[PDB]
């Protein structure tokens, strides 16, 4: 799967 | 170059 | 915000 | 997994 | 019609 | 912003 | 309007 | 070849 | 999962 | 809406 | 900020 | 739908 | 120049 | 095949 | 040519 | 033309 | 954010 | 699934 | 990089 | 039939 | 102007 | 390559 | 116009 | 890598 990033701190990575 | 996350584990980053 | 990834050596994570 | 939204009435969120 | 969200407050889904 | 919603259960949205 | 083919089952074709 | 869909009702897949 | 038709006749779709 | 023309004779033209 | 038009009538422009 | 803007004058605004 | 073609009817084909 | 037009006047449409 | 709006305040668009 | 490959195991090149 | 240029004769540059 | 492709040598082949 | 096959006979693999 | 253009040195123009 | 280029033989550009 | 401007301050080019 | 940039080093802005 | 055709005079090829 792919992977996306988001910087809420803490950096979170979703799979995709 | 723009780099690609995925994750398979691993994560593998690939560019373009 | 979203993170975008680029490579040039230097990996850069911009935020969106 | 990503969500992604149509409306065609009914909202439809499919995952990917 | 894809459906677009954006955040603004409100949410707004915008269609294609 | 924009937007993103992911399923993980739970529903969660990033914004960018 | 493009038509758009998922499967899940069912066929679901969404539209644009 | 790849058959590509529209809708306009008539259901068109032409062929790429 | 998308759904991908081709014309090889026979047509065959494919997940995606 | 978007027109995108095709040729298969007979030209047609469909819309997003 | 860049304005991103959409209608649906109402006409909005986002910024980005 | 989304619009776009265009300048010939007039300006023309289309929609997707 | 590349002509763009839009409908709203009335076709519109704009000069790129 | 697509259909490109272009306006050179003389309108020529080459297929794709 | 296309119009891009931007919002600085005061809204100007610039064509391409 | 374009060939785009499948796993389905099996691989499979489809002609586009 | 992004930045956008423009020859207006003077260079501008706008962020998204 | 569809299996996209990258190079870095090492020919990558991942699943879509 | 990217890599986009092609079939011509012979296969042509070309990068981005 | 476009012609589309890589670079690998060896200029490579394709048919579609 | 963006150049694009056709086959038709002889090979013809034609400028956007 | 193609070169994508952003501003952070300083201006940073990344390439593709 | 619009500017867009490419790296060859020579930095080239063609206008659009 | 991609080549990218422009007209100025001169051809420019440029690459992705
Ligand atoms: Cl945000
Ligand atoms: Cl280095
Ligand atoms: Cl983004
Ligand atoms: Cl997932
Ligand atoms: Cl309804
Ligand atoms: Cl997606
Ligand atoms: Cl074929
Ligand atoms: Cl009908
Ligand atoms: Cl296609
Ligand atoms: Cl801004
Ligand atoms: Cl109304
Ligand atoms: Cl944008
Ligand atoms: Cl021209
Ligand atoms: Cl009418
Ligand atoms: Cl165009
Ligand atoms: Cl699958
Ligand atoms: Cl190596
Ligand atoms: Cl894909
Ligand atoms: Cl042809
Ligand atoms: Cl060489
Ligand atoms: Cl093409
Ligand atoms: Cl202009
Ligand atoms: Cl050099
Ligand atoms: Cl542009």
């Amino acid at each position: 799967a792919k992977l996306v990033f988001f910087a809420e701190a803490a950096i979170i990575g979703l799979m995709v």
